[PDB]
């Protein structure tokens, strides 16, 4: 009704929260603390946070252990991503208590296991598209790819539950066909640097646009998180 749920972002690398320009790697400008941060989203009234390992995903590490403090901090709804490619990695993140992980590489490189773990596991379960035109991208340490639209008709038969979408050339364009691929919920993540952009993309939530990520914005004090809750409703 209405309603994008709003999801402020913490990406991890290095132990600490950091800004990732584009779908990119070493561009990093740090914010400081992880935890410093995930608890002032929450005490400015967020209802989520979307919690990253960047080393993880990059194959330059992990903070597993750090990620895993923050978590057990928050109030609120946790979604965790960032190399959950195995088992033992999955079984991890969902430790937690997180309410959902976004699988991404391991959809591209292991369909199948992406495939059992959405049979086990449900909508703890969300797949991550990161989209160049119609082909999509993985942080594999060998260059992945996969076509947009089979993709999204493996994932949707295989009963996946949410998908989190990227532009990697807000394009409202690729959401919206995303959204038309799919019966499934749909959650935008990147390119809000303005309110603006916000209600462009709460304008989607009728197409199947559930909520919008949102990391850079906030950090450099575009808007206050206040500010965004007011406007996504």
């Amino acid at each position: 009704m209405s309603k994008l749920e709003l999801l402020p972002a913490v990406d991890v690398r290095d132990g600490q929260a950091v800004r990732l320009v584009h779908g990119e790697s070493g561009t990093e400008t740090s914010y400081g603390s992880p935890l410093e941060a995930a608890l002032a989203w929450q005490r400015s009234g967020a209802e989520w946070l979307h919690l990253v390992d960047l080393d993880a995903a990059f194959g330059t590490g992990d903070n597993r252990a750090l990620i895993a403090e923050v978590a057990q901090a928050m109030d609120i709804k946790v979604e965790l991503s960032g190399g959950i490619r195995d088992d033992d990695t999955l079984a991890a993140a969902l430790a937690t208590g997180c309410t959902r992980v976004n699988l991404g590489t391991a959809a591209l490189e292991t369909p199948e296991w992406v495939a059992k773990v959405i049979a086990e596991h449900g909508d703890k379960i969300a797949v991550g598209l990161d989209v160049r035109g119609t082909t999509l991208r993985g942080n594999g340490w060998t260059r992945d790819g996969g076509d947009l639209y089979e993709t999204l008709d493996r994932l949707n038969k295989e009963g996946c539950a949410r998908y989190v979408v990227t532009d990697i050339a807000p394009n409202l364009e690729l959401l919206k066909n995303v959204c038309a691929a799919t019966d499934r919920p749909v959650v935008a993540s990147g390119g809000v640097s303005s309110l603006d952009d916000l209600r462009a993309i709460a304008g989607l939530v009728p197409a199947g646009v559930e909520g919008a990520i949102v990391g850079k914005a906030l950090y450099a004090k575009a808007f206050t998180l206040e500010e965004a809750l007011e406007a996504t409703s």
